[PDB]
């Protein structure tokens, strides 16, 4: 039996951030975690190995296409374990910062099983017995999510995974499907065309991320299509058959495409069948989420859910902010703060960045706007970097000059955003597109698009 | 020829100071004595440069790489990128040029009059101007002191370097510039066992004392040998290598050398003494808040600071002045492109002690920073100081792999008014992650703990 | 021109643009439809796009115009969506109507659609 | 060369033999790459020497 005042369950972004807040209030609290180690999906299998792996299939890419390292001999076609051995020790790096960071604080974990008992008590089963129960007067729910698995898919086939096993690849296949245009799908599109496979994306829309900007999402596609992505629009499985040499995808529409491999990325379920939640008189809907207010607390009191688990957005920053306003609304520490906003950040080769309205809502809304453009190809420090496609769009209101979005697409894409969304949040006045031309920059930077575009709007104004 | 506005120089401030006037709807030219257009920032300053410190980047990042080495190159090898990104950027600046229709000249440009000059190119040639306004942007050129034989094939500057054909074994650097210090740490890259010379005890003393110890360590680190308080004697050039005599009494041989010891103002050919323009000392011209000289249509900008953004920004505020969008270039961000890279904004440390204002310090190591271990690069810091009081923020200092990305993010918030300019930004705003503009709200944490 | 205001994604309109785009001129394509030339491929139409974005030709999609006000140093365009956008000329490409009214089909119970 | 011939009679608007050629390596430099890709894809192995 265990006793403390807040008490966490899962280590990710989410559960980190609130711990630390809670802890930084004076209470005690504890974490629990099924995995052996800290560090939740945004470490062990999800942003931090796919990160990796994309920085390295870049590495490639620009090693094989730069000419000073052409002398040494030809190009030279490399393993799936030789890339990704280099997420190894930036997932041991990153687990061992993250728990010296629980201990410099003095905060207790537990390695095992959650599970809900009452509004206090809850059972932490670890493999071997451990019923270790804990009470505590606050709860934070951050047990986050896990592949979408339908039943009609086996997944048990040496030659079916999911956006987890993927990384249990031992060979780099000859030809790849992907299921599903969301974030994942397209990283992982992008990173294995990086490496040299014919990717067959599956969409289930007629456009790539409709939710962002047309112009990005054309782009996106353009490249993909260039870099060997055979990107299929309006598409819906029927059934997928593992064979012994590959995989066969019959689609709804009468398509059959065969592949050495195959890769589901449609959706997230929240991970709370294990937690008891029916013990709480708590409910999870179809999608595994649970509801949260403003305040990010259920309808329990003393239980409060943020992160990946309540759903959109799902992104690892957005989820360590709803997680810290979760603990700041806990201990009452004027710290919280309703995660609304987050900058839409898609991380292919290149990256895709945005933030505020899109075009197609500004059109749809009536504001009079105006775009200003400033293209990568024509920029010093991108043909340094030896990237040249891309661009960055400013929409502007045209009359009072306030920024009303930003949508970059390129190389440090999520880096400059950064920018766009300071003088965003600015109030008043003070959010203008002026402040792009009064104010210097350093150089050779790709901040410098900032002024360029900003030039590209002001002509346009009359 | 007749025109509104003639600049003289093609680099950026004088591109940007043509750009603005011909915004406004007046004729414009450019002249420059270059057979091609882009200034010294593309052709023999800033572009070669950076892109030389990129590919030792590269090479430095594939060399430590275990993926790659499954390996050493001459410098004509490594320079040779930089011919496509300087074609590249010279047709971008014909092409802005001829798309707003802009004259330009190829000669040299000498004063006769207030409203008049003369163009003489290579072949004897002879151009009358006249326009009713004229921006000097003549840029500079490196120092020469009349003791050193610079004719000498093992003695360079910051222009004649990348005339090198073979990498020096060993090499020295004589002033711990900004230009000294990126040099010293991409031929440290390269391999080359460099030997710089400082005339003061603490390289780049304008910066924090943190970020310029951490510097001079990573350099000492990287085989830079650093010597504080030295002033030359008497440089030597020998056939097999330059040898210099200090005054301290020491004498250091090598097989190069590379001046970079402050800059001179290209102002001797201007002829300036035709319209009552004096120049001083350094070749800099004196101007006041609105980039005006003593002549009323007589403007100068760019080549302190001699930033090139900093000499963009000033053109294109001489142009808007002429024009009648004027604003004083004063506050610019400080930038190093070393290995890594160095950028300040705001106050420092000691100027925050010796005004006495009760600051606070928030700092983030890169070590720990998730994007920059799968950078590979875990040598840095991300330190803020802020007002205690009011949350105000009172100096941003980065020392790391994209320091000049990262920095102009605080100083987006620097420049908010009053309450605006908060810390508690950085709390209440969704980053991207993984990023290292994510660091800044660890920072932030790192200082609101601080707090009582 | 220094710019130009092209109407109408049609064929003589993306024809205009691309060789007003390859002299050199800051073209401001305006369609009345989401996707340009929906009638063809969706890779096809898509490739187009970003090469004209890539080439200096600004598309804007679902616009409808108001009122084309013709200034004496320029044409000033006023949509429907409230984007208002001036150039120094201006191209009209919005369909094409059939040559009969000149003809006189009532003489021999012809008559002609809306089209002509 | 019919580039060139184009060029001198165009009414809208001699040359070095060397720089004529000059536009070919670009050319070679593309189609062996592509080829080498294309090679290295497949995994097929080569050996550069006199069979
Ligand atoms: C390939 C990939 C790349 C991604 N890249 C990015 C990116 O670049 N940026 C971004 O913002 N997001 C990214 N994401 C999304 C990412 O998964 C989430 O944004 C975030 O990591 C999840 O935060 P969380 O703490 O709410 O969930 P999690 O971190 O998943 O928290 C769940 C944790 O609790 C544990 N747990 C689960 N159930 C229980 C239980 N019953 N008892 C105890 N412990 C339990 C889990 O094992 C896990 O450790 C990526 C996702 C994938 C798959
Ligand atoms: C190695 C190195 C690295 C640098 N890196 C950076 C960096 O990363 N960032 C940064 O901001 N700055 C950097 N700088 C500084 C940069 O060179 C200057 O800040 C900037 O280029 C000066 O702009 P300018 O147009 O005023 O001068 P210039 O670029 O020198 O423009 C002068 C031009 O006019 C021509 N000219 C000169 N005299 C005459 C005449 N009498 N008649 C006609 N034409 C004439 C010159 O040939 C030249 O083309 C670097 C400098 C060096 C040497």
């Amino acid at each position: 039996v265990y006793n403390y005042d807040v008490v966490v369950i899962g280590t990710g972004p989410a559960g980190e951030g609130a711990a630390m807040n809670a802890v930084k209030a004076g209470r005690k609290v504890a974490v629990v975690d099924d995995r052996p180690q800290v560090g939740g999906n945004c470490t062990h299998l999800g942003t931090i190995p796919s990160k990796a792996l994309r920085h390295s299939v870049r590495q490639i890419m620009q090693y094989n296409n730069n000419p000073l390292f052409r002398q040494i001999g030809e190009p030279r076609w490399f393993s799936f374990a030789d890339v990704l051995k280099s997420a190894e020790q930036v997932i041991a790096k990153q687990v061992s910062s993250r728990t010296g960071y629980y201990a410099r604080n003095r905060i207790d974990t537990f390695f095992g099983t959650a599970s809900f008992c009452d509004e206090h008590t809850i059972e932490v089963v670890h493999l071997n017995g451990m019923v270790e129960t804990l009470v505590a007067k606050q709860f934070v729910i951050a047990t986050g999510s896990r592949p979408y698995r339908p039943a009609d898919v086996d997944f048990t086939h040496p030659r079916i995974y999911d956006s987890d096993t993927i990384l249990s690849l031992g060979h780099t296949p000859r030809r790849l499907i992907i299921y599903g245009a969301g974030v994942i799908g397209c990283e992982y599109a992008s990173i294995f065309s990086g490496l040299g496979v014919l990717v067959d994306l599956i969409d289930n829309r007629d456009q790539l991320l409709s939710f962002l900007d047309d112009e990005i999402s054309d782009s996106l596609s353009y490249h993909l299509r260039n870099n060997n992505v055979l990107i299929r629009h309006n598409e819906e499985y029927e059934r997928v058959e593992g064979l012994d040499n590959g995989v066969i995808l019959h689609l709804k529409s009468g398509k059959k495409i065969k592949a050495d491999a195959f890769l589901w990325s449609n959706g997230r379920t929240g991970n709370t069948d294990k937690l008891g939640l029916e013990n709480i008189g708590l409910k999870a809907n179809g999608r595994g989420q649970i509801q949260v207010d403003e305040h990010y607390r259920t309808e329990v009191s003393n239980i409060y859910a943020a992160g990946d688990v309540i759903g959109w957005p799902s992104l690892a920053s957005a989820a360590y902010d709803q997680g810290r306003s979760a603990a700041g609304s806990i201990t009452e520490n004027d710290s919280w703060r309703f995660v609304d906003d987050v900058p839409t950040g898609i991380y292919t080769i290149p990256e895709i960045s945005s933030v505020g309205k899109t075009e197609r809502e500004l059109t749809q809304a009536k504001v009079p706007y105006e775009v200003g453009k400033a293209f990568f190809k024509g920029m010093a420090r991108a043909q340094i970097a030896v990237e040249k496609a891309g661009m960055l769009k400013i929409l502007f209101h045209r009359e009072t000059l306030e920024i009303l979005g930003v949508h970059c697409f390129g190389y440090q894409a999520s880096e400059i955003v950064h920018i766009g969304q300071a003088i965003m949040n600015q109030k008043g006045e003070a959010n203008t597109l002026k402040y792009f031309i009064n104010t210097t920059f350093n150089y050779p930077t790709m901040a410098e698009a900032y002024r360029v575009a900003a030039y590209d709007g002001l002509n346009r104004l009359f």
